[PDB]
């Protein structure tokens, strides 16, 4: 079966790419990752960083998870990163997003022996 670690890197990891590859990005992603196979998933975050660079919050700063777990770690630099957010016109099963392009701090969760991100936590 497909591993949390695997998982993180289909639903969250875009190193292809410095930047929102245009408007149509989101839309083209959600489906390509298979983030749109069940049901239109709502929101997602993409990082456009290396996976080493991503790897490497998970020894930088410890901070509280949003369900209340300690194992979250935010970036100590901004990160470039696209949201995707489904429109109000989308309706399964062509889903419809909005891309937006932002630099912020990312909060990911991280597990295991290799201690990697497993879950996309926030972004502030």
């Amino acid at each position: 079966k497909e591993t949390a670690a695997a998982k993180f890197e289909r639903q969250h990891m875009d190193s292809s790419t410095s930047a929102a590859s245009s408007s149509n990005y989101c839309n083209q992603m959600m489906k390509s990752r298979n983030l749109t196979k069940d049901r239109c998933k709502p929101v997602n975050t993409f990082v456009h960083e290396s996976l080493a660079d991503v790897q490497a919050v998970c020894s930088q700063k410890n901070v509280a998870c949003k369900n209340g777990q300690t194992n979250c770690y935010q970036s100590y630099s901004t990160m470039s990163i696209t949201d995707c957010r489904e429109t109000g016109s989308s309706k399964y099963p062509n889903c419809a997003y909005k891309t937006t392009q932002a630099n912020k701090h990312i909060i990911v969760a991280c597990e295991g022996n290799p201690y990697v991100p497993v879950h996309f936590d926030a972004s502030v």
